[PDB]
């Protein structure tokens, strides 16, 4: 009768995010009888993640989100959730964390190094590429100035599909595409709309490149403390929010494809072999740099069945 919880996020109070974490609250509340009330702390009220995962392993935060890909911070070869066209749907990404020796172990790594509970996994998107001239096939990204943000696997995407790659300030971008100084950009949808990237980019491409996720996570020094029962009922209800929040990314896409076509926004849905075939390079630099373990990851989820 009385756990007074927190849970730190980068994402924005108008965010599915945001949205999918009451619904975690709002049920963690009630099946507790009111024993834990969990207070949202949104927009990096606490810190950058980085920081709010330092403050699970210390236990000064008790929950938080982060992506699968963001814990090449401490294992190099988790990296291997954000290459491109590795991961090639969210099934794809779900059966590399949770079916994978891989994935299992880097699970038990956050619980043992981090001290950090994964209690589950959400859909967070597909990045796609908008641009002011029409993506049909590979070809058509030849001259293509691409705005990605300052992240090695954006970069390599853009260069490897034979992009000329063009970092930029995030701000900067919408008017950069009005007036053609930038081609296109890259970004899941979620950004095209909260961005108004729809008013200034007329085509849109299905390039589905990368994929993210989100992990429903909480500290040991809460969660192991927990009665078994509240435990449970912690759990029971991350599971629950994270199909929501799942539901919610690939509804919100859905509905989002229509909007901006509404808009005047042409899609396509170009054939994406040539474009995985032209990222083995930079699948070598990453075994190279990454190692023995690096090489394993990749193996083990190419064979993972999309
Ligand atoms: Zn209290
Ligand atoms: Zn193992
Ligand atoms: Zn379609």
């Amino acid at each position: 009768a009385d756990y007074d919880l927190k849970f730190g996020m980068n994402a924005g109070t108008s965010s599915n995010e945001y949205k999918a974490a009451e619904m975690f609250a709002k049920e963690v509340k009630e099946k507790s009888q009111g024993k834990i009330e969990i207070s949202l702390y949104p927009s990096s009220q606490l810190g950058d993640d980085r920081a709010m995962l330092k403050q699970l392993k210390d236990g000064s935060l008790d929950f938080t989100f982060a992506e699968s890909a963001r814990f090449q911070l401490f294992y190099p070869e988790a990296a291997v959730f954000a290459l491109p066209y590795v991961i090639s749907n969210y099934n794809v990404a779900q059966k590399a964390l949770f079916d994978t020796e891989f994935g299992k172990d880097l699970i038990k790594k956050m619980d043992k190094d981090l001290g950090v509970t994964l209690l589950s996994q959400a859909y967070n998107g597909t990045r796609q590429t908008t641009s002011n001239r029409a993506i049909n096939s590979i070809a058509d990204m030849k001259g293509l100035k691409l705005r990605v943000p300052n992240a090695a696997t954006n970069l390599a995407y853009a260069k490897y599909v034979g992009a000329s790659p063009t970092p930029m300030a995030f701000s900067e971008v919408y008017l950069a595409l009005q007036t053609n100084a930038v081609d296109g950009q890259e970004n899941p949808l979620a950004a095209v709309q909260a961005q108004k990237f729809y008013e200034v980019q007329k085509f849109l491409a299905m390039t589905n490149h990368i994929l993210n996720d989100q992990l429903y996570l909480v500290s040991n020094e809460t969660y192991k403390e927990l009665p078994e029962d509240l435990q449970k009922v912690v759990k029971d209800a991350a599971e629950n929010a994270a199909k929501y929040h799942t539901k919610l990314f690939v509804d919100g896409e859905k509905d989002l494809v229509t909007f901006f076509e509404k808009q005047g926004v042409k899609i396509t849905h170009p054939d994406l072999v040539p474009f995985k075939e032209s990222m083995k390079p930079y699948y070598a630099e990453f075994v190279k740099q990454t190692g023995q373990k690096g090489e394993s990851a990749l193996k083990q989820i190419e064979a993972i069945n999309p």
